[PDB]
């Protein structure tokens, strides 16, 4: 937890579009198991990728509009952003070793 950023529609701007190095964006909501799976595996990834990416939850049923302007339709669903972009997307839980996979693919 302690580092990785929770997000709100009114500060997504400021803290993903206009923050300087990578993001990993997930996509979450409420009553959801997959995302309970993943949230452990995105502490240690703060903690391992330190220096490298920053983490950053948003919590759709509080925040109902962002998700729609990046076309999300399962949850979860991770977006790797770099300079106001998205370089890259995940959607679904995934193991540890997936998604250090993919990060490790796309931070490239
Ligand atoms: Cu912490």
């Amino acid at each position: 937890s302690d580092k990785i950023i929770h997000l709100t529609d009114d500060s997504f701007d400021t803290d993903v579009l206009k923050a300087d190095g990578a993001i990993l964006v997930d996509f979450w909501a409420e009553w959801c198991g997959p995302c309970e799976m993943i949230a452990p595996i995105l502490d240690e990834i703060a903690d391992e990728y330190q220096g490298k990416l920053t983490v950053a939850k948003l919590n759709i049923d509080q925040n109902p509009g962002t998700a729609p302007k990046y076309g999300i339709r399962g949850i979860p669903t991770l977006l790797l952003f770099k300079n106001g972009e998205v370089a890259a997307t995940k959607v679904g839980a995934l193991s540890k070793g997936q998604l250090k996979e993919f990060l490790d693919a796309n931070l490239a």
